[PDB]
């Protein structure tokens, strides 16, 4: 573990990010992801919004904190998920929902940093899809990004939680259309 205050950190973040999710996410995000990366640091060099990053930052450090705190949450309000022959009680599996909550936090703070949603649009979207192609209709589902959220920006002001808000909520409304809409 590691954490720092620089725009360094959130630079490898995204990196070890792209590395480790590059076979799940295919060539296309990748290529996307890299391109977003260069862009950053390309207009870093121009100066950067010093309230974004923070937030980014105060969101990339406490990572492994709010992913806990989110996969607790969810398993109490569904403990099915890693009951007998729910799909998080292999430990392989239940480690795999922990890998995919900080990767959705990753695609947050890409969102945050940049003020768009467009990597939600991009890599997030056909992640949701290829996810459900393996997973499946799982009605407690709906409420494994709502954990997230609701750890995430408990850890934010009412300022900075308005302004991280909106991407969970995109991400909510999409996984919610994906999983009533899959078998159609
Ligand atoms: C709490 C709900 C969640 C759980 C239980 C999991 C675990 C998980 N991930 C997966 C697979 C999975 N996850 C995801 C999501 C992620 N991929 C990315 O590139 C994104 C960054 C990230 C989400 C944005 C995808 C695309 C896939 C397809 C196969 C793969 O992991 O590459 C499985 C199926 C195992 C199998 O049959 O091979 C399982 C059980 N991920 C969750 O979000
Ligand atoms: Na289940
Ligand atoms: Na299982």
């Amino acid at each position: 573990g590691r954490g720092s205050e620089d725009f360094q950190y959130a630079i490898d973040m995204f990196k070890k990010f792209i590395e480790e999710a590059a076979a799940s996410m295919g060539p296309e995000a990748v290529k996307y992801a890299k391109e977003f990366l260069k862009l950053l640091k390309e207009y870093h060099k121009n100066g950067i919004n010093n309230r974004l990053l923070k937030i980014a930052l105060l969101l990339l450090r406490n990572q492994k904190k709010i992913v806990d705190k989110a996969s607790q949450d969810l398993w109490r309000r569904h403990p099915e998920l890693i009951a007998p022959g729910g799909i998080a009680f292999s430990q392989r599996d239940r480690a795999l929902c922990l890998r995919d909550y900080g990767w959705f936090l990753i695609l947050i703070v890409m969102c945050l940093v940049s003020g768009d949603k467009g990597p939600i649009e991009k890599i997030g979207l056909k992640c949701i899809r290829e996810m459900y192609n393996s997973l499946g209709v799982v009605p407690a589902m709906m409420e494994s990004i709502r954990c997230l959220k609701e750890a995430s920006l408990s850890l934010l002001d009412e300022e900075d939680a308005n302004e991280t808000a909106p991407y969970f909520d995109y991400i909510i409304k999409a996984m919610s259309l994906e999983h009533h809409h899959h078998h159609h």
